[PDB]
């Protein structure tokens, strides 16, 4: 269901039913959970890489998953959910590779990685409202951040299929590479990562998770408890041992 | 005041006051309240357009009232807000057509549509600073989370003249056309979405107007609650109908 | 520590350790708070210029002391935080000159400025990441604000050396100069709000703070509150009787 490879500190995760596009069921979803869940407790994970295998990233949920059965959205979307909270929550950096079509919850799940390449050839396409959906898996909460609500409107109502470079104008993605370079690209940024301040990675995370509700007082207040938690990190000595010493500093994540 | 045409579940709305640029006076405010009241409980309604008659969209509130009583601004704001909200809580798709200036309140109810058109040779002037006045209607609100706090400073602390191609590039707008197309292009765009899923586009503009100022979570169990309700809609029955039939899907707005 | 100087309304004030590139010290953090405390409660203070003097804007905080005891940087935090609140909150207008590096907290205080203005040849570097730390003094509060989510992300987690013309591109700033007119024009620029309406600027900065965690109905309601102040002051009389008059209005800031 989903592939699981390490290398070098990176935990790489490969959405695996190419021969329906990664279409989304309760099985990829549980499936997916479970390897975020070992990943995020796995020390010698520093970064993680999740992308999509044969021609697409993930077109979404499945819809012969539903079958001749009456909708249960609200109920159905816990698998869902609980992997965006996983996501949103890692302690990690996570790189998405996105190697051809992200539409739906597919699109909503790419939007999580903290740095973000699409393959030439990859769309995004929010989808949701060409069949009478709402956006959901947090692409409500994650779009308008990304791209700014004139553009939010816009791609949620009028369900544009946009390119990887419009993707890249908009700030879905950060990079847009050729397809026979996009795994390359992105193992190579992942494995820079896996390389850093992992803990000032996390909490820098989280700073942005929760900063558009807080008020200034708010968020300065939590800036002080998670930098103090940073501070005292061996990551933060050896930063500062390796500025004055002129030399690269060699983190480890704590 | 407003002048009111139906066609193909298009409610098209005209601020009718082009001897005064369309300025704004509770007269006009009443008015249109009026008008977006019956337009939102009116089921073959499916969508709205809103625009102005003459030579501007709306040069913002008419000043002639002023000095005839020690101003009472809170007082009026409030008494008038029910506008903005109206506007905001459309459960159907807005289209703003905007013909020429738009400034000051005027800015501020053409930014409430969802999809933006202006006419080459509109202009969009925050305009309240000018008169040692704060942004009012809604502009505190959506200026920022359209085109950024950069920006948001900018346009209304030194209230710049913005031309039509400025504001496309902000995204004040979504598209420029030409002044003798605008209707056309604008009418046929509400009329494309008065065929769509009223519904989902109402859920959608719901979640919006809160992505924001709710955390992740929250946002999660309110994307789940709404995709449930939205899940029963005879529209999602006839979209993933249609999508299995591989034809076009007939949505009615329920 | 901190140059002070009055001119025309302006306040200016020089960060003053340029052989240390203005690095950021308790010492210094008081003499800003205590500057800013000044022009706040002047009265004949209408606009503040902040810039730094020598080569570089400021590079951010002095690592000299670090090692000396245990890392507390929460209770420093907790202690020099009020020198972001009094920046954020000046109810006057705030212009900011970069001169040159604007890197950790530099580029936070930097970015505090309501227009901002950087010389050919500045730069700004998040650089928190760098030693292991995560933005503070507002910074993660501030950028995404500024740039939008995904300009943030990559902004942080990489820290890249961003030049004035990639600043001005994503609105890190407004406007670019020649560095031998940087001041010329930031001054230029400062004494011009200092001839403006203070009270507007005062309450439009209040409702663009606290803009992102407010529901639609709360934003409404404080636009009510701060517009009927604003539209009490002599300066709304004199802005509605100089548009009536056709002449330019002569702003008291009262």
């Amino acid at each position: 269901m989903v592939l699981k490879e390490r290398q070098d500190g990176v935990l790489v995760l490969t959405l695996n039913r190419p021969e329906k596009l990664n279409a989304i069921t309760g099985e990829l979803l549980d499936a997916l959970y479970a390897a975020l869940k070992e990943g995020e407790e796995d020390r010698e994970v520093r970064a993680l890489l999740l992308t999509g295998a044969g021609r697409a990233f993930s077109a979404g949920q499945d819809l012969t998953e539903f079958g001749d059965r009456k909708p249960d959205y609200e109920a159905h979307l816990r698998r869902y959910n609980r992997v965006v909270e996983a996501l949103s929550g890692l302690e990690k950096p996570l790189v998405v590779a996105v190697n051809g079509v992200a539409a739906g919850a597919g699109m909503s799940l790419a939007l999580w990685g903290d740095l973000r390449l699409a393959a030439v050839g990859a769309s995004f396409t929010t989808a949701f409202v060409r069949i009478g959906l709402v956006p959901d898996s947090g692409l409500s909460f994650l779009l308008p951040r990304l791209v700014g609500l004139a553009k939010a409107q816009e791609l949620l109502l009028l369900s544009p299929r946009l390119s990887a470079e419009e993707a890249l104008a908009l700030g879905l993605v950060h990079r847009v590479v050729p397809a026979e370079k996009l795994m390359e690209e992105a193992l190579s940024l992942a494995k820079e990562l896996a390389q850093g301040p992992t803990r000032a990675y996390a909490l820098t995370k989280k700073l942005l998770l929760e900063t558009y509700r807080l008020s200034l007082t708010e968020a300065l207040a939590l800036e002080a408890v998670l930098q103090g938690q940073a501070g005292q990190t061996q990551d933060h000595e050896e930063g500062v041992r390796a500025f004055r010493e002129k030399r690269p500093p060699r983190f480890q994540g704590r």
